[PDB]
């Protein structure tokens, strides 16, 4: 269960797997930029 570059973000509010951000317009976890 870890969501690395095209998780699940239908939830609206996964944790991905480690420094992934989700995007709401692909639904899913992409790279983050913090």
């Amino acid at each position: 269960g870890c969501g690395g570059l095209m998780a699940g973000c239908d939830g609206k509010s996964t944790f991905c797997c480690s420094g992934y951000n989700c995007s709401p317009t692909w639904k899913w976890c992409v790279y983050a930029r913090p």
